[PDB]
């Protein structure tokens, strides 16, 4: 069994979401994160050439980062309070894809099993991102 799960990081408000179906579209190839003065407001993840359904709220500015072909996320750190505040996606090409404000309770997620990478995310959302979980696999 190579799959593992890190989380859930954050709190209990909002509604649950999961990108479990999306990994069939492809590897993660891009990230959209909506950010405001204090929080991570929303998330979208591109699986192959297909963006996930948008989750979270509308009160923030959209930031977008494309991963290079064949680049994988191998660690995710972040910060929260009652809501998510910071995410850093660490890649196997040595990049640190950072979003949000450097404040709050710290977390540091790494995969349990050998040569696994981030395959999808889940969490909770409303008008903000309440919580996040990371799903690792081959
Ligand atoms: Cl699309």
């Amino acid at each position: 069994r190579s799959s593992s799960y890190s989380g859930e990081y954050g709190s209990g408000g909002g509604k649950r979401f999961s990108h479990s179906g999306n990994q069939l579209d492809g590897p993660i190839t891009a990230l959209r994160v909506r950010v405001n003065t204090y929080y991570i407001v929303g998330l979208q993840v591109r699986y192959g050439k297909v963006w996930s359904d948008y989750v979270g709220g509308r009160n923030g500015d959209l930031e977008e980062i494309f991963l290079h072909p064949g680049e994988s996320v191998i660690q995710v750190s972040g910060k929260y309070k009652w809501y998510l505040k910071k995410l850093v996606f660490v890649t196997d090409k040595g990049r640190y894809l950072s979003f949000g404000k450097d404040s709050g309770t710290s977390f540091n997620a790494v995969p349990l099993h050998p040569n696994t990478v981030l395959r999808f995310i889940s969490g909770r959302s409303g008008s903000l991102i309440d919580a996040i979980g990371l799903h690792w696999d081959v």
